């Protein structure tokens, strides 16, 4: 009546919760599936793209830690059911990653535009994506008044290079500062000022 496992796991996924680790984890089989009364999961990856042999762990448990990894790199993970009469089909493959660091990317001004005595546009150039140290998910954009300390903020999506900053005070000199930020957190500030006219 045994035979091998019916299927594989789905919902793989690879995350690291440091810089030095990946977590793989997928979607424990459904006991219909197992087709013996135990499974176990043959986990193989490799940093993308080597020619060297799969690393490879078989375990219990629906999730496997990698350790000692680089910082945010991209991993091929495999995961297939395997039991006492055999081994599922031949996996498909994903992609996951170790864990985020801080950004290192410092967002560049294209420019800030004028537009009343109450509102700007800022406008800055996407950053490089090998300097996020993760998935850049947005933009974090700080100011506050000097005069001519309150600190307002804007947080834009990652696909996203300018704003405008509304109800600001006239005739009045303004700080700026543009962040990236991943699932780590944000980058360095590059700062900037703006002078809006009078009203
Ligand atoms: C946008 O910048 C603000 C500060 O201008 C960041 O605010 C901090 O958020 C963390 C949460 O991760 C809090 O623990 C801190 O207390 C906050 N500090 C301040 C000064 O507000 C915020 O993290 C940034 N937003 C994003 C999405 O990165
Ligand atoms: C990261 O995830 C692993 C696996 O779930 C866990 O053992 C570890 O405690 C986590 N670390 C932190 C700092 O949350
Ligand atoms: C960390 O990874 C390197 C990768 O070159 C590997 O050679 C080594 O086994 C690991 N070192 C430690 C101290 O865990
Ligand atoms: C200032 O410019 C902003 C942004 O375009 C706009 O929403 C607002 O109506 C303008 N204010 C005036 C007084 O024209
Ligand atoms: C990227 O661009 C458009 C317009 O802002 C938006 O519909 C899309 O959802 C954006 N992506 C995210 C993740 O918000």
């Amino acid at each position: 009546g045994t035979a091998a496992p019916e299927k594989n796991p789905v919902d793989v996924k690879g995350e690291g919760n440091e810089t030095t680790n990946m977590v793989i984890t997928w979607k424990p089989l459904r006991w219909m599936d197992w087709n013996a009364p135990q499974v176990q999961y043959r986990v193989q990856w490799r940093p993308q793209g080597t020619r060297g042999p799969w690393q490879e762990q078989i375990v219990s448990d629906p999730f496997l830690v990698v350790s000692n990894t680089s910082t945010f790199v991209p991993y091929e993970i495999k995961v297939q059911a395997v039991n006492s009469q055999g081994k599922g089909p031949e996996p498909q493959v994903t992609i996951g990653y170790s864990g985020e660091d801080y950004p290192q990317a410092i967002p560049e001004l294209e420019g800030i535009e004028i537009l009343n005595s109450s509102a700007v546009l800022v406008k800055w150039r996407p950053v490089d994506l090998a300097q996020v140290k993760g998935h850049l998910r947005g933009y974090n954009v700080t100011y506050w008044r000097e005069g001519s300390i309150h600190k307002d903020h804007v947080v834009v999506p990652a696909n996203t290079t300018s704003v405008i900053l509304s109800g600001l005070r006239p005739y009045s000199s303004y700080h700026l500062e543009v962040q990236a930020f991943n699932g780590r957190g944000s980058g360095p500030a590059s700062e900037f000022t703006f002078s809006t006219p009078e009203g």
